């Protein structure tokens, strides 16, 4: 005579990017045409004193 | 497609002479006939205790 008494699930611990401290380093933006963008560029015009 | 996310230019740190601490050591005067002035001098007279 065997008996099972128990069926238990390990509670998964959940992490989210925006709640982390590391997200402070980021400017997180959603852009739904990322698969079409090849390369994004930013360009700067400085004249010295 | 490529994207130009932004175009940037620098703004100089505008630094006036009379808005500095080094100006504390100076007594700053504007003189319009300066280019006529060859040499300016001061005279001191001292008697001793």
């Amino acid at each position: 005579f065997e008996a099972i008494f128990g069926t238990f699930c390990n509670r998964l611990e959940w992490v989210y990017f925006l709640t982390s401290g590391l997200a402070a380093a980021a400017h997180a933006i959603k852009f739904h045409d990322l698969n079409k963008l090849t390369t994004g560029k930013m360009l700067f015009h400085v004249q010295v004193p």
